[PDB]
Formats: structure tokens, sequence, C-alpha cells
């Protein structure tokens, strides 16, 4: 079907084009996460994008045994992405917390295991350790290093394969220049939306066989905790709402094809069955060469999640 179209990874592996997102602030119940990861499969999303930060890896390793148990799918036919948290990027730390995300899921593998972020903080318990003065407290690793293990747990099975998230060029160029290096990274997944539209790191990603994956694809949950009032929302801009009428579709229809024509994978959150259900209508249609120009020149070079704490970091992608 043309629902379950996918891409070839560098690693031989294949990757469904679109993927259903799983985050919900935590002031949205987990028992939700649960029930729309149910709902996500049983509309025809195949891939499904976790991570440890999220805390609901258990709620959606729950949805995916009970469609597996009322014969939906098999373990095979999902693609399950779990993330390294950046307390965790010490490399002994890279295994223990991998076998930790499969016991709260209870899965024996992961399709796909991703380093979280470039951006190391203070190993420990609390994903969000601060100082006295409230400041979220970094650490340095060589990422290198993190990746050699996260190769380790490739080879033990643990994940079928392995990538990166929010690196910038230059930071993909360490890996990949990495002496001794037995695994590429088989996708970087980053913000991207027609406001940051990243055509610069998609050319770079092309020209090495990774896979750019698209989060923040609709314009992201638009999160007070990050992202400014003030920015444009995604979903209202007048040239997405008119493609959206010349089609007889919905600007996030619009939004999700963009990403696909450009061979990019795309995720897409939502906890609405009935928005659900729409995001797989993406297959259905196409959008013509001249739509995808007009798409293209979009582009704000606008990161809808900005903070002082990011920016600070040395490791910050951005600039
Ligand atoms: N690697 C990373 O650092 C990173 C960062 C951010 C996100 N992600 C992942 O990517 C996923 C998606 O990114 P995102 O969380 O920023 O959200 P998003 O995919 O950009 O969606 C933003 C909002 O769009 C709404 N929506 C969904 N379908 C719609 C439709 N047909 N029409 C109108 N509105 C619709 C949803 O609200 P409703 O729920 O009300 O439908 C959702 O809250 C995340 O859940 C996460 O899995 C990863
Ligand atoms: C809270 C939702 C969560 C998700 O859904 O993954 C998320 C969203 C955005 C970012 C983020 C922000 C700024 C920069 C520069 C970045 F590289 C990544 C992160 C991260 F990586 F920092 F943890 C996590």
């Amino acid at each position: 079907d043309s629902k379950h179209q996918c891409v070839k990874l560098n690693d031989g592996h294949f990757m469904p084009v679109l993927g259903f997102g799983t985050y919900a602030p935590p002031e949205v119940p987990r028992s939700k996460a649960l029930e729309v990861t149910k709902l996500a499969i049983e509309a025809g999303f195949r891939h499904i994008d976790s991570a440890h930060l999220y805390n609901n890896e258990e709620q959606v390793g729950l949805a995916i045994r009970s469609k597996i148990a009322d014969g939906s799918v098999k373990r095979e036919d999902i693609f399950y992405t779990s993330k390294l948290w950046s307390t965790f990027h010490r490399p002994e730390l890279v295994r223990p917390a991998l076998e930790n995300s499969l016991k709260k899921a209870q899965l024996d593998y992961v399709d796909l295991y991703l380093i979280h972020s470039p951006m190391s903080l203070k190993p420990g318990e609390e994903l969000s350790p601060t100082d006295e003065n409230g400041k979220v407290i970094f650490d340095i690793v060589d990422l290198c290093t993190t990746w050699e293990a996260m190769e380790k747990c490739k080879d033990a099975g643990l994940a079928k394969s392995i990538g990166v998230s929010n690196f910038n060029r230059r930071q993909l160029e360490m890996i990949l220049n990495k002496p001794g290096l037995k695994y590429k990274p088989v996708c970087n997944q980053v913000e991207c939306h027609p406001y940051f539209n990243r055509s610069k790191l998609l050319d770079f990603c092309k020209s090495k066989d990774i896979v750019l994956v698209a989060y923040s694809a609709l314009g992201s949950q638009r999160d007070k905790r990050w992202v400014d009032p003030n920015s444009p929302v995604l979903l209202e801009d007048p040239v997405l709402c008119a493609l959206a009428k010349k089609h007889k579709r919905t600007p996030a229809l619009i939004a999700l094809r963009y990403q696909l024509q450009r061979g990019v994978v795309v995720l897409a959150k939502s906890y609405n069955e009935q928005r659900i259900r729409q995001n797989v209508q993406v297959f259905e249609f196409q959008l013509t060469a001249e739509d995808m120009k007009a798409i293209d020149g979009l582009d704000r070079n606008l990161h809808y999640f900005n903070s002082d704490s990011f920016a600070s970091h040395p490791n910050y992608p951005y600039s």
C-alpha cells in the first residue's frame, strides 16, 4: 500500500516515511498516550516516535502490545524509535539507558535509537539537572565516544539502526570523520517545516545517504516554556492555506506532503482521533512542482524552540 511507503536506510533497514509523534506536555495524563498510540496504529501509522524524555515509553509500548494482541499488526510491522537522553551521553551510560527504555516499553529491540541532542547535561537521575540558581547544568562529552557506545548497541541487536537528532553539519561531520567508524548514522532528526526548511542540511545529508527526519513539521505545539507567542502560526500561513483550498485538503496535509516530496521523512503529532486519521491522507494527493517552489519560498530561519538555556550550551546546533 502507498500508506506503507518506506525509505531504505544506509544500513539496509527500512523506515516508513510517515511517523507518529508521541510527545505531549506533562500536564497531559499518561493515559492519553496509550489511547492515541492505539488510534494511530488503527489509522495506519507504523512508524512511532518516542524517547526516554517523553515519560511515555511504557504507554507507547503498551499500545503496541495491545495492537499486536488483537491481530492488527505484528511486531515486525512496527518501526519503533527511542532516544538517548542528554544526561546519558557518557559512554558507560548508553547501553543501560537503552535497556531501561526496552524494559519500560517491554520490547526486545528498538528499530531506531537516536542521540536525542548534542547538548550534553550533567549525568544523574534528574532529566533536567539544575544548579542553585535554577540554570540547567551542562556536561562536556566527546560525542564520538557516545557514538561508539551506540554502535555497540546495534551490534548487540538492541537497536536495528542508530542515528542522531538535532545535529548540525559540523557535528555530523565529526561522527562521519571519526577514525574507525563502524556505522554511519542512518538519520538526523531535526526541526523542519516551511518556515525552517533546512535545505542546506538536507542537501548535506542527501550527499551522505543520511535521511533527514522532520519534527515540528506542523509548526510545533507552541509550548509556552520555549516558543515565543508572537511567532507566526505555521498552519495559518496564507500560502499554505491557499494551497489547502486549491487541493481541497488542509494546511497540515500540505505541510506534511511538502516534506514527502522533497525526500524528508516526516513526523506528525496529534492526540485527536480525527486529526490522526486525517494525517494519513497525506498519501492521497500530490503537490505540483509550482506548489513546491511556492512553499520553498516560505523559509524564515524560524526555529520555534528558542531559549537562552539552549543557546548558551557549547554544543548548541544553531547560530
Ligand atoms: N528529536 C527532538 O528533539 C524532537 C523535538 C520535537 C518533537 N519531536 C518529535 O516530533 C513529534 C512531532 O513534533 P511536535 O511535537 O512539535 O508537533 P507537530 O507534529 O509539529 O504538531 C503540532 C500540532 O499540530 C496539531 N495537529 C496535528 N494534526 C493536525 C491537523 N491535521 N490539523 C491541524 N492541526 C494538527 C497537533 O495538535 P492536536 O494534538 O490537538 O491534534 C499538534 O499539537 C513530537 O511529538 C516528537 O515525537 C522530536
Ligand atoms: C519537549 C519536546 C521535545 C521532543 O518532543 O523531543 C523536545 C523539543 C525540542 C528540543 C530542542 C530544543 C532546542 C534545540 C536547539 C534543540 F536542538 C532541541 C528538545 C531537546 F532536544 F532539546 F531535548 C526536545
